[PDB]
């Protein structure tokens, strides 16, 4: 599956939950409740170029299919996280203890991201 390109999102689910346990307020919640941002997916070979923009923030990172690859935070803190395709359409990588499931259906992609008890997702569509 080739199909590099941008893919805005469009869907979320959880991202109050996921920032108010990141210390976020229902007021600055409502607020951000409805941000996504634009993410860009290229594809080569086993390595698969993400980047995501949340709300201000835009993170680069590109990682190896069924490689240990190290993944680079917005913290600049980049750890060693093995990413292969679960969730069936796309790939779940695990790092710094969390859980971040990818699911790419033909120009939509699922993103579902678990931190502990913290579920996230967000539906990325093709632009």
């Amino acid at each position: 599956m080739n199909f590099s390109g941008k893919y805005q999102v469009q869907s979320q689910e959880n991202f109050e939950p996921f920032m108010k346990a990141m210390g976020l307020p229902e007021d600055l919640i409502q607020k951000g409740k409805d941000i996504k941002g634009v993410s860009e997916i290229v594809h080569e070979g086993k390595k698969v170029k993400l980047t995501i923009t949340y709300g201000s923030k835009v993170i680069h990172n590109e990682f190896t299919l069924g490689e240990e690859c190290e993944l680079e935070t917005m913290t600049g803190e980049k750890v060693k996280a093995v990413v292969k395709m679960e969730g069936d359409n796309k790939m779940v990588t695990t790092f710094k203890g969390i859980k971040s499931v990818t699911e790419f259906n033909g120009d939509t992609i699922t993103n579902t991201m678990t931190l502990g008890d913290i579920v996230y997702k967000r539906v990325s569509k093709r632009i």
